[PDB]
C-alpha cells in the first residue's frame, strides 16, 4: 500500500482557483469548465 504516484510528461497538472479566486473574471471561465466537466464527464462519460 505505499503507492506514491510519479509525475510525468503524459500527466498534466492544473490549478484549480477556490471558490474566492473563481470571482477573477480570468478564472471564472477556467472554473466554469471545470464544474461543467466534473459532471459531465463523471454521468455521460466520455465518446471513446
Amino acid at each position: 500500500p505505499n503507492l506514491s504516484y510519479i509525475i510525468g510528461k503524459d500527466t498534466w497538472v492544473e490549478h484549480w482557483p477556490e471558490e474566492d479566486e473563481c470571482q477573477d473574471e480570468e478564472n471564472q471561465k477556467q472554473c466554469q469548465d471545470l464544474g461543467a466537466f466534473t459532471e459531465s464527464m463523471v454521468v455521460f462519460g466520455c465518446p471513446n
